[PDB]
Parts: structure tokens; sequence; C-alpha cells
């Protein structure tokens, strides 16, 4: 009823849009993975009178239950989807994508790893993201590889119209105690990348963690502070 969802209001294979700004939305949904639940966000943007999907919802019938939720609540269609690393809570659901007349996209970092993991491969390569502080245009966000932090091919998005920074994994809520799954991470280069994020967007108003509730900036130092603590 108006506050932002999490999973004693998602059971899994349901998902929640939330409002975040005009044209901007995230997703919510929950996942088994290990024997524990879970919540996981990913985006939408308005994209004229298309949508820009920002990460599946975490499983094939997730991704389709995303799908659903999108027509009722806004009735466009999703056309290009980005997933922005290669974990199964950003491309698992990239199979349901393609099979419902999505272009799904991904580093050709992402689509490797997710080749190699067993994971679901988006389609198409996204050049030009390559280096640190690399940024591309892609409809209406700016996708920006920060460094390796919660994964070495970990993509941010930001949606200039709103000012609204979505961190993927490499950011956290404000409410995380340690930096989540850290499998694949980088603890002592995720820093750096994240005061590459506070450089580069120092003008954002809503930050958007990869699992859990949105905030302000703050997301981003609390993130560089709990990751610097699970290193040590
Ligand atoms: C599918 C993904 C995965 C599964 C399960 C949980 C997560 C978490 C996670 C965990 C805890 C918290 C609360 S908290 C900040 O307070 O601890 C949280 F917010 C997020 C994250 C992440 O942190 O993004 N992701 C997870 N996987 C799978 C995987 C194995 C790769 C092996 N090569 O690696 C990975 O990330
Ligand atoms: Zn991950
Ligand atoms: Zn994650």
């Amino acid at each position: 009823s108006g506050e932002y969802p999490t999973v004693n209001e998602i059971p899994v294979g349901e998902v929640r849009l939330y409002q975040i700004a005009d044209g901007v939305w995230s997703h919510i949904a929950t996942q088994s993975f290990d024997g524990a639940v879970y919540p996981s966000n990913g985006l939408i943007v308005r994209d004229g009178d298309e949508l820009l999907l920002i990460d599946t919802a975490w499983g094939a019938k997730n991704t389709a239950a995303l799908l659903a939720e999108i027509e009722k609540q806004i009735g466009l269609p999703v056309t290009r989807a980005v997933s922005t690393h290669f974990h199964d809570d950003r491309v698992g659901g990239v199979d349901v994508l393609r099979a419902a007349g999505v272009a799904t996209y991904a580093s050709p970092s992402t689509r490797r790893l997710a080749e190699a993991e067993g994971n679901e491969i988006p389609t198409h390569s996204l050049e030009g993201l390559s280096s640190s502080g690399d940024a591309v245009r892609f409809g209406p966000v700016e996708l920006f590889y920060p460094g390796a932090a919660h994964s070495t091919d970990n993509l941010v998005v930001y949606v200039p119209s709103a000012n609204v920074l979505y961190g993927g994994c490499a950011v956290h809520e404000l409410s995380s105690t340690s930096a989540g799954n850290v499998a694949d991470a980088d603890l002592a280069e995720w820093p750096t990348s994240v005061e590459r994020i506070q450089k580069h967007y120092p003008e954002a108003e809503v930050v958007i963690p990869g699992h859990g509730l949105p905030g302000g900036l703050d997301l981003l130092q609390h993130t560089a502070n709990v990751v610097k603590a699970h290193k040590n």
C-alpha cells in the first residue's frame, strides 16, 4: 500500500512495481537460493511509447510474471533489456524475454561470464564499456562501467531525466550488514569503483541498490563502508 515492498509482501513468483519518478519504476521479486529467500530489484524506464528493462526478475517464472505486471500496470511494450552482470538475478529470465519479443543486451564481459557459469546469455554485446569510467547511451539511460566491485563486469545505470542512479549489485541498501554475495567480488577494488560512481553522478537524487530499499547518495558511502569491513 505504498511503501517499498519487501518479501513479506512478495511471495516467490510474484512481482511488484514501484514508481520511482516520472517514467521510472523499479521491479521487485523474490527468489530462493541455497535455502534462503532474497529480494532483488531491477529497473523499467519509459522510452517514448516503449519500455527499456534493466535486469530480469531472477528466474524464468518471475520474469514471465514481471512482463504480466508491466502489461497490467503500464501497458507499453518492453522492447529492449540490459543485464548489469552475469548472475542469475540479472540474466535468469533472458530466455523468457527473448521469446516475448525483447532484444537482450549485456557487455561482452557479462556474456562470456554468463556462458561460462551456465547462466542465460543476452543476445547482443554492448561495446564501449570495457574500461573503468566508460559510459555509453542506451535509449533513455546512460550505462557506466565503474570497475570491478560486486563482480568484474557490473554496470550501473543512470536515468538523466530523473537523476536516478541504479547501482545494481555494486550498491547495497542502508540496512546492509555485510557486502552480500561476494563469490565473484573484488573487495579491494570495490571502494575505488564506488568512488568512481560518486564522482561521475554527484547529482543523483535516488539511488537504487541491486537488493533492498532505495535511498539517496548515502547508499554509496555505506556500501564502501560495509565492503571495507568485509575485506577486513
Ligand atoms: C544470484 C546471486 C545471489 C544469490 C543469493 C544472494 C545474493 C545476494 C545478497 C545476499 C545478501 C544480501 C543482504 S546483505 C547486503 O545485508 O548481506 C543481499 F542484499 C544480497 C547478492 C548480491 O549481494 O548481489 N547476490 C546473490 N549470486 C550467485 C552467486 C554465485 C556465483 C558463483 N560463481 O553470486 C551471486 O551474487
Ligand atoms: Zn551478483
Ligand atoms: Zn545481486
